[PDB]
């Protein structure tokens, strides 16, 4: 009972160091025999991956470079260059940094690697405005266009023509050298051209396609910003090789094949999970009372896993997060039921603005508040879910990854 509880965490827990800075590096890069290489890693992983590369390759690394969020990186790695810069918004470090690393990649030859080590924040954390195109123009651009609802796609056509090194810009620089990129990829579905606006990823849209937007959107733009625009962003890289080296995918087979190896019956039923949270917590309930009554989609001892990233519609002032709202939703839908277990957790360490990664649930959790007095669909009506976990020892604790390949979820029937 108490164990099972256990058995899920360990799960969960040992799911997510799969896909870990250090070991997905590891797990990679060896394969690709890299030589001659120039080692540019921009996230907020990027001090892990890096160091994982250079025990990986050594002094086949002739420089090394390192951008991440301020309070990130953890000292030296031989001589590399250790930077940290500005997210989630781009500051005067993020414009410093960027432009030492096109110094680091221009004049390199057709013999020459660029190791390009990427996850989160690149949007923020690798950015160089065009010139006569100033950062706090970027900055008042982007946050009219959200404003005004602008799509990410629109949002990310006009951000690619108004820099040195999206919309494949960075590739075209490190042209005519070769680009390696080992991606950690915290977007769902691992839109290359949406990750970091797509630094080493041809870009579709045109000069006219960005232009149309702000028209579209009537956001009033000066004469420079116009003319930077005009520029066309490359429309095809020859010289670049992209690798997935973490995701929500790989998680989730991890779960599966750890689950698998504890004498469970195991299966994936979606890594594209994207609905509002508590009713995806209800829909993942069902699925395990039909295992437990009716012995399907799986049969007992069976492990249900799901990854996504969810969303939460906040109406009311509580602290929580979508995996305990996941979770919560979920308690309330197993009431009573013997032999069930949930645990939902961001891969971050981190749901919501807290300390708490998730939660872990079964068919006693909503009585046990119910005992205490409190009711769970006052909570969860609240967006307090944290604090109803809290209150009945079901808040998943692991402290920060380092790493984010957003959801998992793992449902146990026995």
């Amino acid at each position: 009972p108490e164990s099972l509880k256990k058995l899920a965490i360990e799960i969960v827990k040992k799911s997510i160091e799969a896909v870990f800075p250090d070991r997905a590096v590891k797990e990679t890069l060896p394969k690709l025999n890299l030589d001659r290489v120039i080692l540019v890693a921009v996230g907020k992983a990027a001090w892990r991956m890096a160091k994982a590369a250079y025990e990986v390759l050594g002094k086949k690394i002739r420089k090394g470079v390192v951008v991440t969020k301020y309070g990130h990186s953890e000292g030296p790695i031989d001589d590399f260059e250790i930077y940290e810069a500005g997210h989630p918004v781009p500051d005067e470090n993020t414009i410093k940094t960027t432009r030492r690393v096109l110094e680091l990649v221009d004049q390199l030859n057709e013999n020459d690697t660029v190791l390009f080590l990427l996850s989160g924040g690149g949007s923020s954390l690798f950015e160089l405005p065009l010139e006569g195109v100033s950062l706090e123009e970027i900055q008042k651009l982007t946050s009219a266009l959200l404003k005004s609802g602008a799509s990410i796609e629109e949002i990310n056509t006009v951000r690619k023509h108004l820099s040195q090194v999206k919309g494949g810009r960075f590739a075209e620089r490190v042209f005519p050298a070769k680009v390696v990129a080992l991606v950690l990829s915290d977007v769902l579905g691992d839109r290359l051209d949406v990750i970091a606006s797509g630094p080493a990823w041809p870009d579709s849209s045109t000069s006219e396609d960005a232009l149309k937007v702000l028209e579209k959107y009537g956001i009033e733009t000066s004469e420079s910003v116009k003319r930077a625009i005009l520029q066309e962003t490359p429309k095809h890289l020859s010289n670049v090789e992209i690798h997935l080296i973490g995701n929500v995918q790989k998680v989730c087979d991890e779960a599966k094949s750890l689950a698998k190896e504890k004498g469970f019956n195991a299966e994936i039923i979606t890594t594209s999970l994207d609905c509002e949270a508590r009713e995806a917590g209800r829909f993942i309930a069902s699925i395990m009372k039909e295992v437990k009554f009716k012995d399907r989609p799986l049969k007992k001892p069976a492990a249900l896993i799901f990854g996504g990233e969810t969303v939460v519609h906040v109406k009311g002032n509580g602290i929580g997060g979508r995996n305990q709202e996941l979770a919560l939703s979920a308690a309330i839908a197993l009431e009573g039921i013997e032999g069930v277990i949930l645990c939902s957790a961001g891969t971050d360490g981190t749901d919501g603005p807290t300390d708490a990664a998730g939660g872990i649930v079964d068919g006693s959790t909503a009585k046990t508040l119910k005992a205490m007095g409190e009711d769970p669909y006052q909570y969860l009506k609240n967006n307090d879910s944290y604090n109803a976990l809290k209150k009945s020892g079901a808040l998943l604790i692991t402290g920060p990854t380092g790493t984010n390949v957003n959801d998992l979820i793992i449902g146990l029937i026995v």
